[PDB]
């Protein structure tokens, strides 16, 4: 089989569409997501023209091996898509209507800067390479782009699924390539992070600040060191759900900052004990009373500054 | 091969049945389950009819490639089902009886609101897309819907496996689609959660309340902070077995509430120590004695309120 | 190809055998095991009979596609077995000898009631469905049932591999089905559980009982709360190696009971401190001295009761 | 195609060779390793003999389907090997030279008795089953047994890759079977275990012995119980990298023994406190001073005994 | 099909190129990475030569089965590459242009000596085995070596993708083999290691040094033992992200050294308490005051020495 011949000199236009059936396994660490969808393709092949009078039928049904089919691939997939042809319908003028159902693991980078209050634009890049006989170009049939109402991505809200209608046509290894960008816009469901990580992390921090109403050094050491260890556990828990980034994330910034608060609280508890032992408790009392106001105030202002820098 | 032609203008009715052989791997985080079952299909193909008295044969056995077979798919599967055709039988009037054994990973959302005392309705959606020649509609043969007695889903009780007999007929990408909903009703075996998570979590909380019968600040700090850390470990353990939800689960609510009890217990232990240091122990004694009643009473009433809101 | 015709009205007997080559990956949580074995099949096909003299051959070899082969399946497998035909030999009377080597992941429920001192009976269920032409029944050729001497299942002792010679014949989707039960009897190697979990768990418990020879409340709180946390770690470790069961396991029972001992030890440590503060140490001394005997005695008797109920 | 006929009554000798290209994923828990290698086969087929003078060709190249090829399998593999035929060459006398590149997951038991100072002999068992026409026997062509210089198994040193030249010929399911044993000798790189597990474990143990230079019961309880918990963490870490064995490993023995040292240290700390409270500190001083020598001395001698029993 | 015949006695030159489309899953423990790329091949086959005037075409498009294609393999892959042929084009003089898109998991050793400030050279080794008929040699077409601008390897910076133009020609099982080395140079994004592991590890160490401003033995024991346990947690966390190496890594060296600092801090805290109890506090004061300077100074100098030895 060979490509359809041009009537004049034009490129062959392959109309495309993606209809999402299932979205699952958005893996933050791997920066992948799995998709189950319909891929629709349409092109004119006049060599397949027929008379409904002679053949009896108004539409011809073909097997993929029987006719020429454009070699359409995905750019950002781990392995080639698992595809099953649903239908190949040829109309009397030779217009082919191809429909396949596929499943694929898509690699799409994620911006974790505002995590867990982040939004993402996932991409599915469709591509075709031109052949010697003819140049092939891709187009979007907007009537065949969409998603099932039941499409749910656990832990995310699906906003939209649209296609950039203009393909990116470029030269690659001395041949033309036609690339389409299908965009799935999603926003993270931050809800569960509040009772599971944010509030527990704030509770243990506020518990360490009870040391500013205690003169007992041994109890103070226990309060600040124990809550610090619990903070380390939350830091480790959070970093297991995330990849290593060459930038600070919002959560990462807060988690890092809270270490500084634990470090300065240990200094305060040490300074307080040292002065008490040196028979200077009046002074220790001034530092401890100031700390009761300074620690929550600096914590609030530092969080306002961080929220401002990130949002 | 082409679809069987209509005698009048009627859609082709494909009778379906699913008989469960195995149920395994209900993954709560992934919201998937694996299934091994029989899929039965039945439709009339008049082009295949034969005489019973002339032929001598009551039934004719065909290979899948020899005859037309409807393209039946599952909506909510990760990848296409792994299927092996078992038998194809044709009756004299041309009634085809198709049987395949398949295995599939099914995506079906779970409602964790009442976890671990939750019940679920798992779905297996059967679908067929109509052809240009004619419309294909699905039906349920209740005689061919069921499950093996030995079907066990580890950690769950299987209640029923039924089908919604009326299909959901709708247009998708300019062709009719006929969808059937097979429902597997299950209820979680909550038993093991009681000795492994619920009672250990209650024991450590009650151990923190022994601080209300102690005047030793240093021992009190050790009691409340150590048990809090053990509570954090249980919180982390529980959240590893569950996906992130945009709602509170019953267990999540109790786990979150128990933090408030630890936080107020730390305030009480701090207030008690502060007053004793300020030579006001009579008062500290009033707060500590009130706490002995208030903490278990507010804990009981808050749990009655939560159980009422969730069940 | 069609099934061999009956001389009278008899069912077709397919003689079976399973010879285990490899046993691996017994997954307790998943209740699965992987198997690599020979599957042997034997039946009479009159249509393939020959005379040895005029043929010059005592045996005839065929390709699977050339002749009729019974559709033998496994009931309790995740996916269909990976099989490769080794040999197909036909004797003069048309007796077919089929041999395949296969690998499969088998689902077989496990009884964890006596864990880690438990024994199991793993099952491999062989099945065949009848055809309209004739009833197909399974039999066991005991001469072709066995296992390689080197077959080892890591963490288990293999006792026997036998077959229940009488098949379970029953109707399924209006056709008769013939099922054979191959049983692999195994017993768990409990050895490693003694130095890794049982003795460490006993050591930390006995360490908490040193609080009955101490009047220091602060030290006592540290002894009982620290060892309790280590007990929680062992509880979590044990429950990660096991599925959730709607019953108590032997280890689960002991682990749960040990919490009660920690809870009562905290009450004792609290009561002791309370009385000392109330200037009643003579009394506290009576409770502490009684506890030194009561705790190990009640622990021994409770363990004798538990061992009796479970074994 | 059928096997080459015997000139007299001799068995068909299939000469074999395995050339390792890659070794990876030695999984201690699973007792598996992955291999990527060349498999070379050689046998005489007189039916393929030709004249080199008149043919003008020294060698003929065939496709696997064109000629008879012996069914060679691996005994100890999870699934059948993934193989790609590289070349088939026939010499004028009819000697066939077969070469394939394969990849396989091999099951090979490991002896953990001396872990992490252990050495292993990994096995790759080659097998052939005799056909009805004639008996097939395996041989080793030492000229075609080897490994690439770059073959590296992460965490191990590769010593040798040799074959036991005499096959194990035996009857299995009324046929002959010819088995070859390919041995890959490896020794574990114990280096990293010293700074990561052994020395940290010794440091925390020696830290618990500082309690023999302290009269503070509260500090002593904290020293011995905290380091014990850290020892439990190392015990858990070590047992996650290993399967459960029906014998003691060297590391397992040391880890278990160190619990006894923690248990006796708690007794000593308890006895010391008890005597001080009973106004017998002179005596407590004698036990504590003896403990300073006894604990390191008994620890050294017990380790010499253990090293002797294991090496 | 057979290889192109030599005009004189020359080896057949196969020109190669690799164009990277995707780079993902660099697994440090496994020492693997996944790649999705174009593989281009070019060679002269005179038997395929044609006259452009006579044929009426300037290029000829074949199917892989229709013509001879060199058996090109990757040396350092887990399994054979997943490949799909994109195009085969023949010029009038018989110059074949082959293009395939492939995906593979590549084995490539990593040097962890400078981790997490390390750089790596990943290798993709292309290989061809000669045939009896002629010798096959590989070459690099630099015009067909490259990478897509969007190629990103999570946690790494991609520096260059080049090929060593001179192949490594050698004998393997009496046949010539021609090997090409494609090199992907990468450098680790160490950024996230600073707020997540390095600074938290320094903070807990500096917190242990507050014991040099405290005379409270019980508080000191709590400070040094608690922070040591947190250091053990970081040691375990770090070693889970890395394979076991027969050498010290930079991070491993620092982590190991920090144990020595904890060990000597415990000795100091013990010596200080012992002297106080022995009524020698003036002396204890001299050791504690010296420790305040000695510990940070020796820590800084030891780190300068380590950084010098490693970089
Ligand atoms: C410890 C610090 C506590 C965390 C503070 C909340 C983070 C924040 O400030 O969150 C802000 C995000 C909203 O983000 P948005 O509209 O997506 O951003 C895009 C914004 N533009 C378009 C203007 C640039 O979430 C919320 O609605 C806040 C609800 C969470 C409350 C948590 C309480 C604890
Ligand atoms: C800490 C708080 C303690 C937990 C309290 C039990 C939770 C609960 O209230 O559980 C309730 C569920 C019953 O659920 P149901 O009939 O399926 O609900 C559907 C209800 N409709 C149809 C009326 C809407 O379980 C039980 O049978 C209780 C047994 C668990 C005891 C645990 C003791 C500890
Ligand atoms: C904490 C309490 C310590 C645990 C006590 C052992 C459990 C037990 O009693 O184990 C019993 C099992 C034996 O069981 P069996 O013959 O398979 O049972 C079938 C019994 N019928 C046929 C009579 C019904 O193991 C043993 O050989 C005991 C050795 C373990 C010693 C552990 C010491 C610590
Ligand atoms: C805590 C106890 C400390 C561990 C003691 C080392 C174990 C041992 O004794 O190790 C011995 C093995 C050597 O073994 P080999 O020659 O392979 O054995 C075969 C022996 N035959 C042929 C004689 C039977 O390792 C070593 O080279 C020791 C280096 C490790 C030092 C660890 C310091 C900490
Ligand atoms: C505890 C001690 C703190 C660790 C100190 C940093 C390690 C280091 O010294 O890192 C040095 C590397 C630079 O390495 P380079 O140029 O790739 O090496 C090749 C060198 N040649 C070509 C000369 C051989 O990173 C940096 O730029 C330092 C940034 C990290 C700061 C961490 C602050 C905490
Ligand atoms: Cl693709
Ligand atoms: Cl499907
Ligand atoms: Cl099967
Ligand atoms: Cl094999
Ligand atoms: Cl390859
Ligand atoms: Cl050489
Ligand atoms: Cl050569
Ligand atoms: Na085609
Ligand atoms: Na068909
Ligand atoms: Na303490
Ligand atoms: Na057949
Ligand atoms: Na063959
Ligand atoms: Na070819």
């Amino acid at each position: 089989v060979s490509p359809p011949p041009p009537i004049a000199d034009e490129p062959l236009t392959v109309n495309t569409g993606i209809y999402l059936i299932e979205c699952y396994s958005l893996d933050d660490k791997a920066e992948t997501f799995k998709v189950n969808a319909f891929l629709s393709l349409s092109w004119k092949d006049r060599r397949l023209a027929f008379d409904p009078v002679r053949s009896g039928v108004r539409v011809k049904t073909y097997e993929p091996e029987a006719i020429w089919i454009p070699e359409i691939r995905f750019v950002n997939v781990e392995n080639a898509r698992d595809a099953d042809v649903v239908d190949i319908s040829v109309s009397p003028d030779g217009t082919v209507q191809y429909l396949e159902r596929f499943s694929a693991r898509v690699l799409s980078p994620l911006d974790f800067r505002r995590y867990p209050f982040d939004s993402q634009t996932l991409h599915i890049y469709l591509i075709v390479r031109s052949v010697d006989t003819r140049n092939i170009v891709l187009a979007v049939d907007l009537e065949k782009v969409g998603k099932n109402d039941d499409v749910f991505l656990t832990g995310w809200d699906i906003e939209s699924f649209t296609a950039v209608v203009k393909p990116a046509n470029f030269a690659l290894e001395d041949r033309l390539e036609s690339k389409l960008d299908y965009q799935l816009r999603i926003s993270r469901q931050y809800f569960s992070y509040i009772p599971n990580i944010i509030l527990p992390m704030l509770f243990i921090l506020f518990i360490s600040w009870t040391a500013f109403w205690s003169t007992s050094y041994e109890a103070n050491v226990t309060l600040v060191v124990s809550t610090l260890i619990a903070h380390i556990a939350a830091n480790i828990l959070v970093e297991t759900n995330l990849p290593k980034t060459p930038y600070m994330t919002y959560t990462g910034a807060i988690i890092f900052m809270i270490y500084l608060f634990y470090f300065v609280a240990v200094i305060e508890v040490t300074v307080q004990h040292y002065l008490k032992v040196e028979s200077q408790p009046a002074r220790a009392a001034s530092i401890t009373r100031a700390s009761r106001i300074a620690f929550p105030v600096v914590f609030l202002l530092a969080n306002i500054i961080l929220a401002f820098l990130f949002f």
